[PDB]
């Protein structure tokens, strides 16, 4: 398949060189996958999900997506037009309030939750969960991501915007799960991306169009819509049948772009996520 005049990021990750419009992938588009997007909720009537997304949690008094961080985030997974997974199912768990902001405690409740959830839910193809937050290093909320690796769901984390070692940040700094940085369309690392050893995989994450309330779009910048783009390419990758939640980081490493980003720090790496899609 081929979608013209794509957002730069889809274009990206389909692609050995920058500076192209068109994303190009299988048709199966991540069809029997399942991606939890853990997060401020997602606004599911959105015609852009197509009925493919259904909110199954929240920890406050409404599962609406009041920000739209969530909707942006699972847009860049699996919406129609600006989704890496056009045909997975999306399932919203709002961790985050209305202003973006959550507590630790809340946030490991829904990692647990989502490892439980997955036995309630039909996603054959495997099971994908997006972490679009953080904050500083916490032993308890690493020890959830990694639960909820451990438990079979492919754990994309985001690295966070501090410009530092993501050594500090968590879930960021948990090693089982896969680190997400974030790059910029001509292949710089994102300014405000962080990096350190503890980075898996940079995917785009700078000026990403996506789905946002009230039925409309924009573009945003972060490590938070790098993350989604790597949820996306392994849920895609599990329908695919190349790799396992288990095994899908390592071979999104294996099966990136080497080499090619800028203002990459010394002992970080230069893997940048690629779906490696020849029609
Ligand atoms: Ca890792």
């Amino acid at each position: 398949a081929a979608q013209t005049n794509a957002p730069w990021g889809l274009a990206r990750i389909s692609s050995t060189s920058p500076g192209t419009s068109t994303y190009y992938y299988d048709e199966s588009a991540g069809q029997g996958s399942c991606v939890y997007v853990i997060d401020t909720g997602i606004e599911a009537s959105h015609p852009e999900f197509e009925g493919r997304a259904q909110m199954v949690k929240t920890y406050y008094y409404s599962s609406r997506d009041g920000n739209g961080h969530g909707t942006h985030c699972a847009g860049t997974v699996g919406s129609r037009t600006y989704g890496v997974a056009k045909k997975t199912q999306l399932f919203g768990v709002k961790v985050l309030d209305d202003n973006g902001s959550g507590q630790y405690s809340t946030i490991i409740a829904g990692m647990d939750f989502v490892a439980s959830d997955k036995n309630n839910r039909n996603c054959p193809k495997g099971v994908v969960a997006s972490l679009s937050l953080g904050g500083g290093y916490s032993s308890s909320v690493n020890s959830a991501a990694a639960r909820l690796q451990s438990s079979g769901v492919m754990v994309a984390v985001a690295a966070g915007n501090n410009n530092a070692d993501a050594r500090n940040y968590s879930p960021a700094s948990e090693p089982s799960v896969c680190t997400v940085g974030a790059s910029d369309r001509y292949d710089r690392r994102s300014s405000f991306s962080n990096y350190g050893s503890v980075l898996d995989i940079f995917g785009p994450g700078t000026d990403i169009l996506s789905t946002w309330i009230g039925g409309s779009t924009r573009s945003i910048s972060g490590t938070s819509m790098a993350t989604p783009h790597v949820a996306g390419l392994a849920a895609y990758l599990m329908t695919l049948g190349k790799t396992t939640a288990a095994s899908a980081c390592r071979y999104i490493a294996d099966t990136a772009n080497k080499g090619d980003l800028s203002n990459i720090p010394f002992g970080t790496v230069n893997l940048l996520a690629y779906n490696n899609y020849q029609a």
